[PDB]
């Protein structure tokens, strides 16, 4: 233990996935939509508590 997210049980859609999305879709429809939600819902929201100092 160490933070708090869900891993545990996590894994076992990650490993359970394997037959499904993971070959050749990394998390869905496709990576362009990974970074645009995270780098959009997180455009400002990371760095501004990134470089609090």
């Amino acid at each position: 233990r160490r933070r708090h997210i869900v891993r545990k049980r996590t894994l076992r859609r990650l490993l359970q996935e394997r037959e499904l999305v993971e070959p050749l879709t990394p998390s869905g429809e496709a990576p362009n939509q990974a970074l645009l939600r995270i780098l959009k819902e997180t455009e400002f929201k990371k760095i501004k508590v990134l470089g609090s100092g």
